[PDB]
């Protein structure tokens, strides 16, 4: 958990600027390993974010190495080289359709694992999706975070702090309500960000017009080229109903078997 100042080399240059990010080198036993570090410069958020991740053991989470107590609090990460996802895109407009499906399949299945550990990520979009390799992405960024009490199935927050309005479900707005179902909803426009190669959702537009659009039962339209059942499965996650909204396991299923077909039908 608790790594040595003197093992870890970190680059001048920043990945990210919500806190820094810079590349690193961290001295393991043997190998040296490459490294994300999230830098503080507060304090007991980040060590609640160090302690989510290590309770967290999925192939599509980002895993963290450990923490660092120094010139500054600092989050050690295994460095997922390909960056944040919706960037990605945007600079890589020939990915295949095959290919986004490919990715937000693994997003789900990370999500899917999220919900059976009864943990809720309430900061799911393309922004905290990394990509270790074009056809291999990892969820990140559990600083709003946290483990549900055994005995309810949604955490409940005590005033409006800083929120992404545009991936939160209605319920996460009117009742302060965050659930995995409120996940699923954030995971339906991080699939419109995908399939839109990283466009922001809601363009143009204030949260509270975000919120009477949603209300009066619009939603974003088809990003151009994305195929209908993609289509159909983010409308299914913005169902504003959270009991008629499917769960991680449904959506998951859906989207394995689209992806079985589409790899089928390609060759
Ligand atoms: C808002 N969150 C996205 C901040 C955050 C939290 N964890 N985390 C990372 C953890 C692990 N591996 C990474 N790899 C890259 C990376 C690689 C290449 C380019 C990048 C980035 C980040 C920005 N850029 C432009 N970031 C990370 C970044």
């Amino acid at each position: 958990v608790y790594l040595d100042r003197k093992l870890l080399t970190l680059e001048d240059k920043e990945l990210g600027s919500f806190g820094t990010v810079k590349k690193g080198y961290y001295q393991m036993k043997k190998v040296v390993k490459t490294v994300a570090v999230k830098i503080l410069k507060l304090k007991d958020e980040l060590l609640a974010e160090a302690n989510v991740m290590q309770q967290l053991d999925n192939p599509y989470i980002v895993r963290m190495i450990g923490i660092c107590e120094a010139e500054s609090w600092m989050l050690v990460m295994e460095m997922a080289e390909l960056g944040p996802l919706n960037k990605y895109l945007q600079q890589n407009r020939h990915v295949k359709d095959k290919n986004i499906i490919e990715l937000v399949h693994q997003v789900s299945m990370g999500m899917k694992y999220l919900e059976e550990s009864n943990f809720v990520h309430r900061d799911l979009a393309a922004r905290n999706v990394l990509l270790v390799t074009q056809h291999y992405a990892k969820i990140s960024d559990f600083g709003l975070s946290k483990a549900l009490r055994a005995d309810e199935n949604y955490y409940k927050a005590q005033t409006h702090g800083k929120w992404p309005v545009k991936w939160y479900a209605p319920e996460c707005i009117n009742y302060y309500k965050f659930s995995s179902k409120s996940d699923v909803w954030s995971f339906g426009v991080l699939m419109w960000e995908a399939f839109s190669y990283g466009q922001k959702p809601y363009r143009g537009m204030k949260g509270s017009e975000v919120t009477a659009m949603l209300e009066k039962g619009e939603r974003m339209g088809c990003p151009a080229g994305c195929p209908r059942e993609m289509y159909d499965l983010m409308n299914l996650c913005w169902t504003y109903d959270v009991e008629n909204r499917p769960g991680f396991a449904a959506v998951e299923l859906r989207l394995r078997n689209y992806y079985y077909d589409v790899v089928n039908h390609h060759h």
